């Protein structure tokens, strides 16, 4: 129960032992492996305790103070705190570790290597939709840094009973609305279609164009949820020309450069912070892959075929991996070219390597979901497709959660 | 207990109840996924329960559970394993039994064609001699003149261990790999220590890249024996792209009939050592891995170089493009000399056809994500999108060791 992971291309061996740290479950269990399934009333006084316990162990480990005085004196008050309040409030110190730890222990993250040098706004002091939506502007505008992406997450103020929470319902802080058409296609984002719609059926008046920026809605401390729209020049967009082709501009593509997920739940010592967005820069292919050429989302593949003359009526052409890779080619140039931070797989992949032999060398282990680390295209010419990945579930951690309009008392 | 599993780009919801008649454990458990894991002498003690198994499931599947033959035939072979410790398949058991291994083999794409199997009894064998020509026969069979057909040949079962017929040989048609003093490669990697083996054993090596390996026979656990499959048995491919006429120059071919040889099929815990399967090949097996896998041929950088592509940064994805290039030559090659391939976009469609299919008539199909979802273009295939889930059935094809570390040599 020692386990080894081994890369097939270079035959390197890791040892692992950080799995037997690990808390929760997989889903998968001895019988059958659910490592394909996508997604596999608060916290009470009893279970708070040892989740505050375990956190402030690691804390205090990963400081050298395992077993101090200034350990067992916060063991002490935050167990008071817990007894007297039935919940307990993070040290900044505290905040700003378990943020970076969760992002260290995120399984389906490439971009790990990173996971050090994030910026940590605490915004608990937030009391207000408004209020969120300055803090939004100012973690964006940081984040942007003109091009020159830095990574950033901003955390509002923790769960107490579940019926104050704060919520940003949009799923990505810039994201691109989707409206179904009278006959039966789909303008923008098909992704998006159902938050369009929230939107607009709550007071947003759209261009009903094919990349419309979507408004913040933003919800505190329980209340229905309200309305902003993002600075414009606070929204760093880049339109997508290809080196080769001059056709290209003629799609009318672009993308913004920001991706800032933000309708993840942050755990940390057992506090739950359901309103945590957080943001890095791209990996080419989620844009020019999945963005792109999903049949579900942009779906361009067939338009884009038909601009290079390709031969579309065998799929044994392969016509569809042709244009998919001049596609990519497109967007990693027209980043590029306007100094807005990307990466492609190639380079990221390699990175996640090198950050794996690191984890395995300094901490003992690095959770890695295969499925979701190995890129959208070209699978086997990247390195991680020939790596042996061990997934389990460590905390602090990103956790998904209900769309919140399924959930909310309106 | 029911199980649902969701394409993402359909939003077809599937229910297994399959999975409940699964015994065999995963590798994985609660708190740890070995979903990614490459890899994760048997009693009349524990025979009986798995034969019983086998044939409730063989004469259910013949609409005859419960009748007299269901029962004589139970009756039969727990008294064929009381007094010899063992028993003998039918040769109607045999052929559900292969059939079954294939339909269960959760990391194989190709499974729409489970049923349309040719099994050799081979089970009458009893030397590398008779190895080879049943082997032979099964080339020619499955070849077909290039119109491949499945195939699988089956030699005596496991007895005692110490007789176990093997075919040393991974495939039986692969090309040899030689190491050169200067640490270079000529040949294929990955054949390199099984050719330094054929060496040993006397095979005299043309040493060329792309020479068809001698077959390696072991027989009723004696050392194992060289042959030379007949050459116009071996049908080859020269790789030709439709656009690039350089593309020739780079003299590359491939065999047109892959034939795994190294596993062990068992049926009713029964265990057979030596069960050499083939079909055709998708096409990204030889284009992406065989020939752009770095451990391999690895031939992107001299591909990208004749294409005159941007290769000082990563970022122009010259690999990439190179890749579709080899791949569209390997398709182009095959279908010009008219031998049976499929693109990965067929077959990932066929798949899930298949699996709904399974799903509707069966309860369920296991299926191992990490190997069904192709190693170049995986997202705009329909299976990157379509959940899936895992869990051992039998009749199945398991891994082995490789026999060199087992074999206890005679001299
Ligand atoms: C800075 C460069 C970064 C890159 C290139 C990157 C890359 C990626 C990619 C490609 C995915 C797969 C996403 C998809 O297919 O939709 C992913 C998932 C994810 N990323 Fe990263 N990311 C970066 C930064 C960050 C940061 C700063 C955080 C949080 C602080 C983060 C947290 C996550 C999480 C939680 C997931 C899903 C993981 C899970 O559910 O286990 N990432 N990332
Ligand atoms: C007829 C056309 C077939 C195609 C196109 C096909 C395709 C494939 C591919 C692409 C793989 C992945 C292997 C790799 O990447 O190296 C695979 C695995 C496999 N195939 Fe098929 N195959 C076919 C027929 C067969 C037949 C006839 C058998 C046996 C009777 C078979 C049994 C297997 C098994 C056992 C595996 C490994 C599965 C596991 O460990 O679960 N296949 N196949
Ligand atoms: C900071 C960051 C940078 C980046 N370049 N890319 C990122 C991608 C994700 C991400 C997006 C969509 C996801 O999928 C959600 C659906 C699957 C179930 C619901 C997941 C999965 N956690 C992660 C999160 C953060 C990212
Ligand atoms: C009939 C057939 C046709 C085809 N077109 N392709 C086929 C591929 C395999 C196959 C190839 C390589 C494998 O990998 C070996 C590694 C696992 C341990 C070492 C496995 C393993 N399951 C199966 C087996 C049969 C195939
Ligand atoms: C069904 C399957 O789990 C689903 O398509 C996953 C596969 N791998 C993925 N990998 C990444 N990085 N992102 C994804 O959205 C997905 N989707
Ligand atoms: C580490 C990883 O499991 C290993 O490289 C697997 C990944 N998926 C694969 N998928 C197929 N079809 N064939 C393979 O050899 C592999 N190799
Ligand atoms: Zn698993």
């Amino acid at each position: 129960r020692f386990l080894k992971v081994k890369n097939w291309e270079t035959d390197v061996v890791l040892t692992d032992t950080l799995h037997l740290k690990s808390t929760l479950e997989t889903g998968c269990t001895e019988h059958i492996c659910m490592g394909s399934i996508m997604l596999p009333d608060v916290r009470t006084k009893d279970q708070l305790f040892p989740l505050a316990k375990e956190f402030l162990d690691q804390y205090y480990s990963s400081i050298k103070r395992f077993g101090s005085k200034a350990h067992m004196d916060r063991l002490e008050e935050v167990n008071k705190e817990i007894e007297s309040t039935s919940t307990y409030q993070l040290k900044d110190t505290e905040l700003i570790y378990g943020a970076k730890h969760a992002w260290r222990n995120a399984s389906r993250c490439v971009g790990r290597i990173q996971w050090s040098k994030l910026q940590v706004f605490d915004a608990r002091d937030c009391t207000t939709a408004h209020g969120m939506f300055n803090y939004i502007c100012n973690h964006v505008k940081y984040a942007t840094n003109k091009g020159n992406l830095r990574s950033a997450i901003t955390i509002f103020p923790q769960r107490t009973d579940g019926k104050h929470d704060f919520r940003v319902w949009n799923s990505q802080l810039i994201r691109y609305a989707g409206y179904k058409q009278p006959d039966g296609s789909t303008l923008g984002d098909p992704a998006n279609v159902q938050f369009t719609e929230i939107c607009i059926q709550q007071g947003w008046k759209a261009p009903r164009g094919r990349f419309d920026v979507l408004p913040l809605l933003l919800q505190a401390n329980g209340n229905d949820p309200e309305l902003f729209q993002i600075p414009p020049e606070l929204v760093l967009e880049v339109p997508i020309r290809h080196p080769k082709f001059d056709w290209f501009k003629d799609l009318g593509l672009k993308w913004y450069g920001l991706p800032a997920v933000s309708n993840m739940l942050l755990e940390i010592g057992g506090l739950e912070f359901s309103a945590c967005p957080f943001s890095g820069w791209y990996m080419g292919t989620e844009i020019g892959v999945r963005d792109y050429c999903d049949n579900s989302r942009y779906n361009i593949l067939e338009e884009v075929a038909k601009k290079m003359d390709l031969d579309m009526r065998k799929t044994s052409s392969l016509w569809k991996d042709q244009a998919l890779v001049e596609i990519n080619i497109a967007v990693l140039y027209s980043f590029q070219s306007d100094k807005v931070t990307i990466v492609d797989h190639h380079s990221a992949t390699e990175s996640f390597i090198k950050h794996m032999e690191n984890e395995y060398r300094c901490r003992g282990g690095c959770p890695a979901d295969w499925v979701w680390i190995v890129p959208p295209m070209s699978g086997s010419i990247t390195p991680v497709f020939h790596q042996e990945m061990l997934n389990y579930r460590l905390t602090p951690s990103f956790e998904y959660q209900p769309d919140p309009w399924n959930t909310h008392v309106w």
